[PDB]
């Protein structure tokens, strides 16, 4: 809407304050004008018919529960805009700064989140699986990154490429999670995962297997459920990507650590530039390996590393 940008305050799922960016005309909207083309936040009201309503507020103060999921998925999206900007100089998922729409309370009871094709979608949970999926900010940046693996790589969301849809996906959720720098860590979902278990994620990537997910190739899912299992095999690929990051022996197989930043700039690399809608692990290895060739030289660390990381997960 037009009017004029503004600062209004109000607490997230957690319970935190923060400052968030609206727009005021005649009511202040979640509108965050100070990014790219905007960042959009809507009401679905308990609905699935989307994206609903332009969260409008009439005091620019969101300290009710009913707005705590808006405040966290509109302030996150920033943190993820500016990540994507300032670490890869990339303007908005499609890189010419498209604005960005998130819809809260969708549906009910919704234990899930997603990226719908032009927005994404949070649902609230129901309060025992989840609480509302906005909490996340390795959720919300989950989310923004698959529309940015859409425009760019396009991996279709089944099966190898799926999968790494996935790791891609949990990986730059990861890394924007560090960015932020509020207790980071290589779990998935942890902050809105289970209000009555301390301590457990729903994905991770430093021990897929703590919660059965493969960390290795030779334990591959090859079945049907969940898309060939695009959220269950991601765990080969999470892991090899945390390898690289931080180290490790895996299988017997030694990896040594080049830093989050550097995973983050061979994988977005390899993303943009190397995966396709097709590609497969053994691909993602041949990308990846490329990605570090180019940003660091075929005989440093760097590309050894890479290598290392995909032995480790049985990926050749
Ligand atoms: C980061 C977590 C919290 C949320 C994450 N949601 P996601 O974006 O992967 C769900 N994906 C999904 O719904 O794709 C299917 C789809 C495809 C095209 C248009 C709309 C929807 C996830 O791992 N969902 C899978 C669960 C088993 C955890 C629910
Ligand atoms: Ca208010
Ligand atoms: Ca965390
Ligand atoms: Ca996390
Ligand atoms: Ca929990
Ligand atoms: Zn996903």
């Amino acid at each position: 809407i037009t009017g004029t940008s503004t600062v209004g305050v109000g607490r997230g799922v957690l319970g935190d304050q923060k400052n968030i960016n609206t727009t005021y005309s005649t009511y202040y909207y979640l509108q965050d004008n100070t990014r790219g083309n905007g960042i959009f936040t809507y009401d679905a009201k308990y609905r699935t018919t989307l994206p609903g309503s332009l969260w409008a507020d009439a005091d620019n103060q969101f300290f009710a529960s009913y707005d705590a999921p808006a405040v966290d998925a509109h302030y996150y999206a920033g943190v993820t805009y500016d990540y994507y900007k300032n670490v890869h100089n990339r303007l908005s998922y499609d890189g010419n700064n498209a604005a960005i729409r998130s819809s809260v309370h969708y549906s009910q009871g919704y234990n899930n989140a997603f990226w719908n094709g032009s927005q994404m979608v949070y649902g609230d949970g129901d309060g025992q699986t989840f609480i509302p999926l906005s909490g996340g900010i390795d959720v919300v940046a989950h989310e923004l990154t698959h529309a940015v693996t859409d425009y760019t790589a396009g991996l279709i969301y089944q099966n190898e490429s799926g999968a790494i849809n996935e790791a891609i996906s949990d990986i730059f959720g990861t890394l924007v999670e560090f960015y932020a720098n509020k207790n980071p860590d290589w779990e998935i979902g942890e902050d809105v995962y289970t209000p009555g278990i301390s301590g457990d994620s729903l994905r991770s990537m430093s021990d897929p297997a703590k919660y059965g997910d493969p960390d290795h190739y030779s334990k591959r899912y090859t079945g049907t459920q969940d898309n060939g299992g695009v959220h269950i095999n991601s765990g080969i690929i999470n892991k090899a990507a945390y390898l690289i990051s931080q180290g490790g022996t895996h299988y017997g197989v030694s990896v040594v650590g080049i830093g989050r930043d550097k995973l983050g700039k061979i994988f977005y690399r390899a993303l943009t530039q190397y995966l396709t809608p097709t590609s497969n692990f053994s691909q993602l290895r041949a990308a990846a390996v490329q990605s570090a060739t180019d940003l660091y030289g075929s005989t440093s660390q760097e590309v050894a590393s890479v290598k290392q990381a995909f032995d480790a997960v049985g990926v050749k």
